[PDB]
Protein backbone atom coordinates (compact mmCIF):
# COMPACT_ATOMS: atom_id res chain seq x y z
CA UNK A 1 0.00 0.00 0.00
CA UNK A 2 2.76 2.27 0.78
CA UNK A 3 4.18 1.73 -2.89
CA UNK A 4 0.82 2.78 -4.66
CA UNK A 5 0.57 5.48 -2.13
CA UNK A 6 4.09 6.40 -3.30
CA UNK A 7 2.90 6.24 -6.67
CA UNK A 8 0.13 8.50 -6.47
CA UNK A 9 1.86 10.75 -4.26
CA UNK A 10 4.89 12.04 -6.73
CA UNK A 11 2.20 11.58 -10.20
CA UNK A 12 0.34 14.38 -8.24
CA UNK A 13 3.42 16.23 -7.69
CA UNK A 14 3.99 15.98 -11.27
CA UNK A 15 0.65 16.75 -12.75
CA UNK A 16 0.36 20.08 -10.31
CA UNK A 17 3.65 20.92 -11.64
CA UNK A 18 3.32 20.79 -15.40
CA UNK A 19 -0.75 21.03 -15.19
CA UNK A 20 -0.75 24.56 -13.44
CA UNK A 21 1.41 25.85 -16.18
CA UNK A 22 -0.57 24.46 -19.20
CA UNK A 23 -3.37 25.97 -17.32
CA UNK A 24 -1.93 29.15 -16.82
CA UNK A 25 -0.72 29.24 -20.52
CA UNK A 26 -4.21 27.96 -21.81
CA UNK A 27 -5.78 31.00 -19.97
CA UNK A 28 -3.57 33.61 -20.52
CA UNK A 29 -3.69 32.77 -24.64
CA UNK A 30 -7.82 32.54 -24.26
CA UNK A 31 -7.43 35.34 -22.18
CA UNK A 32 -6.20 37.56 -25.52
CA UNK A 33 -7.94 35.48 -27.89
CA UNK A 34 -10.83 36.87 -26.36
CA UNK A 35 -9.77 40.34 -25.51
CA UNK A 36 -10.33 40.63 -21.62
CA UNK A 37 -7.46 40.43 -19.19
CA UNK A 38 -5.68 38.48 -17.55
CA UNK A 39 -7.31 39.58 -14.44
CA UNK A 40 -10.76 38.55 -16.11
CA UNK A 41 -9.61 35.42 -16.79
CA UNK A 42 -8.14 34.94 -13.72
CA UNK A 43 -11.03 35.83 -11.65
CA UNK A 44 -13.83 33.69 -13.51
CA UNK A 45 -12.17 30.73 -15.65
CA UNK A 46 -9.47 30.18 -13.49
CA UNK A 47 -10.71 31.27 -9.99
CA UNK A 48 -13.98 28.70 -10.92
CA UNK A 49 -11.67 25.75 -12.23
CA UNK A 50 -9.46 25.89 -9.44
CA UNK A 51 -12.30 26.24 -6.59
CA UNK A 52 -14.10 23.12 -8.24
CA UNK A 53 -12.47 21.04 -4.93
CA UNK A 54 -13.65 23.52 -2.02
CA UNK A 55 -17.53 23.71 -3.85
CA UNK A 56 -18.00 19.83 -4.00
CA UNK A 57 -16.00 19.63 -0.57
CA UNK A 58 -18.44 21.89 1.23
CA UNK A 59 -21.34 20.21 -0.26
CA UNK A 60 -20.23 17.16 0.51
CA UNK A 61 -19.30 18.01 3.91
CA UNK A 62 -22.62 19.78 4.65
CA UNK A 63 -24.94 17.22 2.62
CA UNK A 64 -22.68 14.95 5.71
CA UNK A 65 -23.76 16.65 8.77
CA UNK A 66 -20.72 18.39 9.22
CA UNK A 67 -21.36 21.92 8.47
CA UNK A 68 -18.46 23.41 10.63
CA UNK A 69 -15.99 22.00 8.29
CA UNK A 70 -18.04 22.80 5.47
CA UNK A 71 -17.79 26.76 6.79
CA UNK A 72 -14.27 26.39 8.50
CA UNK A 73 -12.32 24.91 4.46
CA UNK A 74 -14.44 27.52 3.00
CA UNK A 75 -13.04 30.77 4.79
CA UNK A 76 -10.05 29.08 5.95
CA UNK A 77 -9.22 28.52 2.03
CA UNK A 78 -9.68 32.36 1.87
CA UNK A 79 -7.30 32.84 3.99
CA UNK A 80 -4.67 31.34 2.42
CA UNK A 81 -5.00 32.40 -0.89
CA UNK A 82 -4.37 35.83 0.36
CA UNK A 83 -2.28 34.83 3.00
CA UNK A 84 0.41 31.71 1.40
CA UNK A 85 -0.79 31.95 -2.06
CA UNK A 86 -0.60 35.84 -2.52
CA UNK A 87 1.98 36.22 -0.18
CA UNK A 88 4.34 34.12 -2.23
CA UNK A 89 3.37 35.03 -5.74
CA UNK A 90 4.05 39.01 -4.78
CA UNK A 91 7.41 38.03 -3.27
CA UNK A 92 8.27 36.51 -7.07
CA UNK A 93 6.49 38.85 -9.12
CA UNK A 94 5.44 42.09 -7.53
CA UNK A 95 2.27 43.44 -8.47
CA UNK A 96 1.06 47.03 -9.17
CA UNK A 97 -2.73 47.34 -9.40
CA UNK A 98 -4.07 49.52 -12.36
CA UNK A 99 -7.12 52.09 -11.15
CA UNK A 100 -9.68 49.35 -12.83
CA UNK A 101 -8.28 46.34 -10.84
CA UNK A 102 -8.61 48.67 -7.59
CA UNK A 103 -12.10 49.07 -7.95
CA UNK A 104 -12.38 45.43 -8.50
CA UNK A 105 -11.12 44.53 -5.27
CA UNK A 106 -12.65 47.29 -3.52
CA UNK A 107 -16.48 45.20 -4.36
CA UNK A 108 -14.41 42.28 -3.28
CA UNK A 109 -13.75 43.88 0.06
CA UNK A 110 -17.71 45.05 0.18
CA UNK A 111 -18.35 41.75 -0.59
CA UNK A 112 -16.60 40.00 1.91
CA UNK A 113 -17.79 42.35 4.63
CA UNK A 114 -21.47 41.49 3.50
CA UNK A 115 -20.65 38.42 3.73
CA UNK A 116 -19.02 38.85 7.67
CA UNK A 117 -21.79 40.79 8.66
CA UNK A 118 -25.00 38.32 7.84
CA UNK A 119 -22.80 35.20 9.15
CA UNK A 120 -22.47 36.77 12.76
CA UNK A 121 -25.01 34.51 13.74
CA UNK A 122 -24.05 31.88 10.93
CA UNK A 123 -25.40 30.77 7.65
CA UNK A 124 -28.68 29.93 6.20
CA UNK A 125 -29.84 28.55 2.66
CA UNK A 126 -31.24 31.98 2.43
CA UNK A 127 -28.05 33.33 2.87
CA UNK A 128 -26.62 31.15 0.29
CA UNK A 129 -28.84 31.88 -2.49
CA UNK A 130 -27.72 35.80 -1.65
CA UNK A 131 -24.14 35.24 -2.11
CA UNK A 132 -24.53 33.01 -5.22
CA UNK A 133 -26.53 35.85 -6.69
CA UNK A 134 -24.01 38.62 -5.70
CA UNK A 135 -21.47 36.22 -6.36
CA UNK A 136 -23.18 36.14 -9.92
CA UNK A 137 -23.12 39.52 -9.99
CA UNK A 138 -19.80 40.09 -9.25
CA UNK A 139 -18.50 37.78 -12.48
CA UNK A 140 -20.88 39.57 -14.99
CA UNK A 141 -19.71 42.95 -13.69
CA UNK A 142 -15.88 41.82 -13.78
CA UNK A 143 -16.03 40.42 -17.38
CA UNK A 144 -18.04 44.03 -18.61
CA UNK A 145 -15.91 45.85 -17.03
CA UNK A 146 -12.25 44.14 -18.53
CA UNK A 147 -13.21 43.42 -21.55
CA UNK A 148 -12.72 45.70 -24.35
CA UNK A 149 -13.88 43.03 -26.64
CA UNK A 150 -15.06 44.70 -30.49
CA UNK A 151 -15.05 41.46 -32.48
CA UNK A 152 -17.29 38.59 -33.16
CA UNK A 153 -16.06 34.76 -33.64
CA UNK A 154 -15.84 35.12 -37.22
CA UNK A 155 -12.76 37.56 -35.94
CA UNK A 156 -10.46 34.90 -34.22
CA UNK A 157 -8.51 32.81 -35.57
CA UNK A 158 -10.54 29.90 -34.82
CA UNK A 159 -8.33 27.12 -35.16
CA UNK A 160 -5.76 28.78 -32.56
CA UNK A 161 -8.42 29.56 -30.24
CA UNK A 162 -9.15 25.80 -30.02
CA UNK A 163 -5.51 25.09 -29.20
CA UNK A 164 -5.06 27.56 -26.36
CA UNK A 165 -8.95 25.49 -25.09
CA UNK A 166 -7.45 22.34 -25.34
CA UNK A 167 -4.10 23.05 -23.42
CA UNK A 168 -6.48 25.04 -20.88
CA UNK A 169 -8.67 22.08 -20.34
CA UNK A 170 -5.54 19.61 -19.96
CA UNK A 171 -3.96 21.66 -17.47
CA UNK A 172 -7.30 22.13 -15.39
CA UNK A 173 -7.33 18.24 -15.58
CA UNK A 174 -4.12 18.16 -15.20
CA UNK A 175 -3.96 20.04 -11.44
CA UNK A 176 -7.20 18.70 -10.30
CA UNK A 177 -6.44 15.30 -11.03
CA UNK A 178 -2.75 15.68 -9.86
CA UNK A 179 -4.02 17.69 -6.42
CA UNK A 180 -6.39 14.41 -5.82
CA UNK A 181 -3.69 12.06 -6.14
CA UNK A 182 -1.14 13.88 -3.94
CA UNK A 183 -4.01 13.65 -1.17
CA UNK A 184 -5.40 10.05 -1.92
CA UNK A 185 -1.10 8.84 -2.01
CA UNK A 186 -0.25 10.67 1.42
CA UNK A 187 -3.71 9.62 3.02
CA UNK A 188 -2.09 5.68 1.75
CA UNK A 189 1.43 6.77 3.22
CA UNK A 190 0.30 7.54 5.98
CA UNK A 191 -2.38 5.15 6.59
CA UNK A 192 0.59 2.14 5.81
CA UNK A 193 2.83 4.04 8.30
CA UNK A 194 0.02 3.36 11.24
CA UNK A 195 0.24 7.20 12.00
CA UNK A 196 -3.17 8.28 10.18
CA UNK A 197 -5.47 10.19 12.27
CA UNK A 198 -8.76 12.42 11.91
CA UNK A 199 -6.03 15.71 12.41
CA UNK A 200 -3.44 14.53 9.66
CA UNK A 201 -6.61 13.40 7.19
CA UNK A 202 -8.59 17.02 7.31
CA UNK A 203 -5.39 18.81 7.02
CA UNK A 204 -4.43 16.48 4.28
CA UNK A 205 -7.41 17.07 2.85
CA UNK A 206 -8.08 20.92 3.17
CA UNK A 207 -4.62 21.76 2.18
CA UNK A 208 -5.54 19.49 -1.09
CA UNK A 209 -8.35 21.37 -1.57
CA UNK A 210 -5.89 24.86 -1.41
CA UNK A 211 -2.93 23.13 -4.05
CA UNK A 212 -4.74 24.24 -7.40
CA UNK A 213 -4.91 27.89 -6.53
CA UNK A 214 -1.27 27.46 -4.91
CA UNK A 215 0.43 26.00 -7.79
CA UNK A 216 -1.72 27.90 -10.81
CA UNK A 217 -0.67 31.39 -8.78
CA UNK A 218 2.97 30.42 -8.77
CA UNK A 219 3.30 29.26 -12.28
CA UNK A 220 1.60 32.36 -13.27
CA UNK A 221 4.21 34.40 -10.59
CA UNK A 222 6.73 33.30 -12.66
CA UNK A 223 5.83 34.44 -15.97
CA UNK A 224 5.10 37.24 -14.32
CA UNK A 225 1.43 37.94 -15.12
CA UNK A 226 0.75 39.94 -11.73
CA UNK A 227 -2.55 40.06 -13.22
CA UNK A 228 -3.58 36.79 -13.63
CA UNK A 229 -2.38 35.84 -9.74
CA UNK A 230 -4.38 38.78 -8.66
CA UNK A 231 -7.35 37.55 -10.17
CA UNK A 232 -6.92 34.38 -9.19
CA UNK A 233 -6.93 35.36 -5.83
CA UNK A 234 -10.02 37.21 -5.53
CA UNK A 235 -12.04 35.46 -7.76
CA UNK A 236 -11.20 32.40 -6.09
CA UNK A 237 -12.63 33.92 -2.26
CA UNK A 238 -15.52 34.81 -4.09
CA UNK A 239 -16.47 31.48 -5.36
CA UNK A 240 -15.21 30.19 -1.78
CA UNK A 241 -17.83 32.56 -0.38
CA UNK A 242 -20.34 33.08 -3.14
CA UNK A 243 -19.88 29.50 -4.24
CA UNK A 244 -18.33 26.85 -1.67
CA UNK A 245 -20.01 28.16 1.42
CA UNK A 246 -23.39 29.43 -0.32
CA UNK A 247 -23.74 25.30 -1.09
CA UNK A 248 -22.76 24.41 2.05
CA UNK A 249 -25.62 26.07 3.88
CA UNK A 250 -28.17 25.15 1.04
CA UNK A 251 -28.09 21.17 2.65
CA UNK A 252 -27.56 22.64 6.55
CA UNK A 253 -27.85 25.88 8.56
CA UNK A 254 -23.61 26.78 8.80
CA UNK A 255 -22.25 27.86 12.51
CA UNK A 256 -20.98 31.09 12.87
CA UNK A 257 -16.75 31.59 11.81
CA UNK A 258 -16.76 35.10 13.61
CA UNK A 259 -13.09 34.76 14.21
CA UNK A 260 -11.68 33.26 10.80
CA UNK A 261 -14.46 35.68 9.08
CA UNK A 262 -12.74 38.89 10.65
CA UNK A 263 -8.94 37.45 10.21
CA UNK A 264 -10.09 37.59 6.07
CA UNK A 265 -11.67 41.03 6.38
CA UNK A 266 -8.52 41.98 7.79
CA UNK A 267 -6.54 40.44 5.44
CA UNK A 268 -8.82 41.37 2.74
CA UNK A 269 -8.43 45.35 3.77
CA UNK A 270 -4.75 45.42 4.00
CA UNK A 271 -5.33 43.61 0.33
CA UNK A 272 -6.99 46.42 -1.19
CA UNK A 273 -4.90 49.27 1.18
CA UNK A 274 -1.66 47.58 -0.83
CA UNK A 275 -3.07 47.81 -4.15
CA UNK A 276 -4.77 50.90 -3.98
CA UNK A 277 -1.95 53.02 -2.42
CA UNK A 278 1.23 51.09 -2.51
CA UNK A 279 2.19 47.86 -4.39
CA UNK A 280 1.75 43.87 -3.72
CA UNK A 281 5.35 43.30 -3.36
CA UNK A 282 8.20 41.68 -1.65
CA UNK A 283 7.31 42.91 2.24
CA UNK A 284 3.87 43.16 1.59
CA UNK A 285 4.30 39.21 0.68
CA UNK A 286 5.96 38.81 3.44
CA UNK A 287 3.28 40.21 5.91
CA UNK A 288 0.94 38.34 4.42
CA UNK A 289 2.94 34.84 5.00
CA UNK A 290 3.64 36.31 8.39
CA UNK A 291 -0.49 36.63 9.11
CA UNK A 292 -0.84 33.31 7.49
CA UNK A 293 1.63 31.79 9.61
CA UNK A 294 0.31 33.45 12.82
CA UNK A 295 -3.00 32.03 11.36
CA UNK A 296 -2.28 28.55 10.77
CA UNK A 297 -0.60 28.32 14.77
CA UNK A 298 -3.64 29.97 16.51
CA UNK A 299 -6.97 29.53 14.61
CA UNK A 300 -8.85 26.09 15.83
C1 LIG B 1 4.87 17.19 10.08
C2 LIG B 1 5.05 16.62 8.67
C3 LIG B 1 6.47 16.07 8.52
C4 LIG B 1 6.68 15.51 7.11
C5 LIG B 1 6.45 16.62 6.09
C6 LIG B 1 6.69 16.12 4.66
C7 LIG B 1 5.53 16.24 3.68
C8 LIG B 1 4.22 16.84 4.24
C9 LIG B 1 3.09 16.56 3.26
C10 LIG B 1 1.76 17.13 3.76
C11 LIG B 1 1.84 18.64 3.99
C12 LIG B 1 0.45 19.11 4.44
C13 LIG B 1 0.53 20.59 4.79
C14 LIG B 1 -0.84 21.07 5.27
C15 LIG B 1 -0.61 22.53 5.69
O1 LIG B 1 0.44 23.09 5.43
O2 LIG B 1 -1.66 23.24 6.12
C16 LIG B 1 -2.51 23.60 5.03
C17 LIG B 1 -3.38 24.78 5.50
O3 LIG B 1 -4.12 24.42 6.69
C18 LIG B 1 -4.34 25.27 4.42
O4 LIG B 1 -5.04 26.37 5.03
C1 LIG C 1 10.18 15.01 -16.16
C2 LIG C 1 10.04 14.69 -14.67
C3 LIG C 1 11.23 15.23 -13.89
C4 LIG C 1 11.03 14.84 -12.42
C5 LIG C 1 10.89 13.31 -12.33
C6 LIG C 1 10.75 12.90 -10.86
C7 LIG C 1 10.56 11.38 -10.74
C8 LIG C 1 10.46 10.99 -9.27
C1 LIG D 1 9.94 18.45 -3.88
C2 LIG D 1 9.24 17.23 -3.29
C3 LIG D 1 10.16 16.65 -2.22
C4 LIG D 1 9.47 15.45 -1.59
C5 LIG D 1 10.38 14.94 -0.48
C6 LIG D 1 9.68 13.76 0.18
C7 LIG D 1 10.51 13.30 1.37
C8 LIG D 1 9.75 12.19 2.07
C9 LIG D 1 8.39 12.82 2.37
C10 LIG D 1 7.45 11.88 3.13
C11 LIG D 1 6.11 12.61 3.18
C12 LIG D 1 5.02 11.84 3.94
C13 LIG D 1 3.73 12.67 3.76
C14 LIG D 1 2.56 12.06 4.54
C15 LIG D 1 2.95 12.13 6.02
C1 LIG E 1 8.37 8.56 3.07
C2 LIG E 1 8.22 7.08 2.76
C3 LIG E 1 9.28 6.28 3.51
C4 LIG E 1 9.15 6.44 5.02
C5 LIG E 1 10.16 5.46 5.57
C6 LIG E 1 9.93 5.35 7.07
C7 LIG E 1 10.74 4.11 7.36
C8 LIG E 1 10.29 3.62 8.72
C9 LIG E 1 10.93 2.25 8.86
C10 LIG E 1 10.30 1.57 10.07
C11 LIG E 1 8.78 1.52 9.76
C12 LIG E 1 7.99 0.83 10.88
C13 LIG E 1 6.48 0.80 10.57
C14 LIG E 1 5.90 2.22 10.47
C1 LIG F 1 4.62 19.70 0.76
C2 LIG F 1 4.95 20.70 1.89
C3 LIG F 1 3.80 21.71 1.93
C4 LIG F 1 3.89 22.77 3.03
C5 LIG F 1 2.65 23.64 2.75
C6 LIG F 1 2.78 24.36 1.40
C7 LIG F 1 3.98 25.30 1.54
C8 LIG F 1 4.29 26.15 0.30
C9 LIG F 1 4.64 25.27 -0.90
C10 LIG F 1 5.02 26.18 -2.07
C11 LIG F 1 5.47 25.37 -3.30
C1 LIG G 1 -33.44 24.54 1.26
C2 LIG G 1 -33.49 24.58 -0.27
C3 LIG G 1 -32.30 25.38 -0.80
C4 LIG G 1 -32.38 25.36 -2.32
C5 LIG G 1 -31.19 26.10 -2.94
C6 LIG G 1 -31.31 25.98 -4.46
C7 LIG G 1 -30.14 26.68 -5.15
C8 LIG G 1 -30.28 26.51 -6.66
C9 LIG G 1 -29.11 27.18 -7.38
C1 LIG H 1 7.06 39.97 10.82
C2 LIG H 1 7.14 40.58 9.42
C3 LIG H 1 6.44 41.95 9.42
C4 LIG H 1 6.51 42.54 8.01
C5 LIG H 1 5.80 43.89 7.98
C6 LIG H 1 5.86 44.43 6.55
C7 LIG H 1 5.14 45.77 6.49
C8 LIG H 1 5.14 46.27 5.04
C9 LIG H 1 4.38 47.59 4.96
C10 LIG H 1 4.32 48.05 3.50
NA1 LIG I 1 -10.23 28.82 -7.07
NA1 LIG J 1 -9.15 25.19 -4.70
Amino acid sequence: MVILGVGYFLLGLILLYYGSDWFVLGSERIARHFNVSNFVIGATVMAIGTSLPEILTSAYASYMHAPGISIGNAIGSCICNIGLVLGLSAIISPIIVDKNLQKNILVYLLFVIFAAVIGIDGFSWIDGVVLLILFIIYLRWTVKNGSAEIEENNDKNNPSVVFSLVLLIIGLIGVLVGAELFVDGAKKIALALDISDKVIGFTLVAFGTSLPELMVSLAAAKRNLGGMVLGNVIGSNIADIGGALAVGSLFMHLPAENVQMAVLVIMSLLLYLFAKYSKIGRWQGILFLALYIIAIASLR
